[PDB]
């Protein structure tokens, strides 16, 4: 998450030239043949002390900014100081107000490398407003600063600011008149970035009532039937087709951390004939390499582990009236999975003493599972929900 | 997480090659994916790929392997990834649709 | 909020050239050196009624 | 999309999650502890004054 005055790929890369040149200034008339040895990319602009350069940054989606970046270096290896990167918000009138600054002279390098610096505090930004990342360079020793820019073509909009006087460089609140003068004077356009390096990540939660016409694009479907998958009928998920096998649906959206809590209500499960296994899936791999599955029949409820091709039963419990709102969650404090039937303990708990279940970024997906056998489809499911309980 | 053979539909003219994966692979925002062209042919005819030149001094984010074993590798390691990134000098154009 | 056939930053700006050309059409063989004086950008197309 | 009939934006939070989240810019005089969500309600994290 960040905002750049123009894509970073231009600063990182370049275009190969091709074609043929035109006439010559003097001498025998000839046209040279272009080849890949000619590179079109950004140029470098040297800049003395007291000269400040900045470019306008658009805001695509609102967030909190934490750091700012610019591509620059120092010409000579002499000691430097008083190199400041600052951020200005543009008001309705076009005036620029400073909302943050940082000294970057310490971490500068002679080689052309990125400079990323953390703001003193977060500055909330909103889509539709414009921001300017200004490099000041009011050093005392006198070593110049070279910033990577890209040449602007006349006849278009002017959206870069450049100031030469030390007073304007040290200015912290530009008036509209000074902004217009700087825009007119400016001839280059620097590369600037406003990033979102670290965020207070929320506990993402999702839910689906399964009350539409088709399965939808929010579910990766995988079955052993071959053609039929989990189909929605009458506002409930079900095993489409008359074939014998298993169907699984995985939610595309993953959760935040290893803490998981999935819940759904089981419908028409008390009319099952024999071996009808259906329920919820937690800790599912993107490729379904290893999952933790809750299988409820008309007689009992079991917990399964492993790939969908072959499951291993970890625990089981005999219950009755299995047409309620089942829930099951994982506590990483004790690394244990607990199942609650209709808000009751139900005595279903598994402890992973051997750590057979791997927890990581690739194991935070949930879903739903149905199995059909001997001409009797399992129960239908509704009110699916995944979340990260506190 | 997915492989496909595109030798049959290749054309001498520089044209886009679009290939369907064996199965869908879920992706999420924030992660990164690499589209690798292998070219482990037996006849020996070379393949030209449209790339865009990279400039030194910037981030390295393209991989290029030369040995046949490296080309046939299926599960890379971070050290080999870093070595390939350092070796690479070109950046290819790839699409995941 | 808008939609554009290609980003307006190209329409507003350009790229500085760099590198070295190839062989010439005729005369003494030489290669010129590119610099920032060369600008890569979109062109202008004239069009009659 | 130069001019739009701008709607009146409205937001609501039940504060019924694990952490405060990125939808809240936090600023406190404590220095390290900010508004923390516990038991499904916002509260003053830490014992400081």
């Amino acid at each position: 998450t960040a905002f750049v005055t123009f894509p970073e790929m231009f600063c990182d890369w370049g275009f190969a030239l091709g074609g043929t040149t035109g006439a010559q200034s003097t001498g025998t008339a000839h046209t040279h043949t272009l080849n890949t040895d000619g590179l079109a990319a950004l140029q470098i602009q040297i800049l003395p002390a007291g000269y400040a350069i900045g470019g306008y940054i658009g805001i695509s989606d609102t967030t909190i900014v934490d750091t700012i970046a610019m591509k620059m270096y120092k010409e000579t290896s002499s000691a430097i100081n008083n190199v400041y990167l600052e951020v200005f918000r543009e008001d309705s009138t076009g005036a620029l107000t400073s909302v943050g600054s940082v000294d970057v002279s310490g971490q500068l390098t002679t080689a052309s490398d990125y400079v990323e610096a953390t703001l003193p505090a977060g500055v909330i930004v909103n889509a539709g407003e414009r921001y300017v990342v200004r490099m000041r360079n009011a050093t005392t020793v006198g070593n110049r600063v070279g910033v990577s820019v890209m040449k602007e073509l006349v006849g278009g909009r002017e959206l870069s600011i450049r100031t030469e006087t030390a007073t304007d460089s040290n200015k912290t609140f530009y008036t509209p008149s000074e902004v217009l003068t700087a825009q007119g004077v400016s001839v280059i356009m620097p590369w600037a970035m406003m990033a979102a390096k670290n965020l207070a990540t929320t506990d993402q939660s999702f839910s689906d009532d399964f009350n539409r016409s088709a399965m939808g694009g929010l579910w990766f479907l995988k079955s052993d039937t071959g053609t039929n998958q989990v189909g929605v009928s009458g506002g409930r998920a079900a095993f489409s087709g008359l074939t014998d096998g298993n169907q699984n649906a995985l939610y595309i959206r993953p959760t935040a951390g290893d803490k998981q809590w999935v819940e759904a209500t089981l419908y028409e499960t008390g009319i099952a004939a024999s071996g009808a296994r259906e329920g919820l899936l937690m800790h599912a791999n993107r490729d379904l390499s290893q999952v933790v599955y809750l299988g409820v029949n008309l007689n009992t409820a079991k917990i399964y582990t492993g790939p969908w091709n072959s499951l291993t039963e970890r625990a089981s419990v005999s219950t009755t009236g299995n047409d309620v709102l089942w829930q099951m969650y994982f506590d990483p404090a004790t690394a244990a999975y607990t199942v609650l039937k209709n808000g009751q303990a139900s005595g279903l708990t598994w402890t992973d003493s051997g750590s057979v279940v791997a927890h990581g970024p690739n194991y935070r997906f949930g879903g739903l599972r149905i199995s059909r056998a001997t001409f009797f489809n399992a129960g239908r499911i509704d009110n699916w929900t995944l979340k990260d309980w506190a």
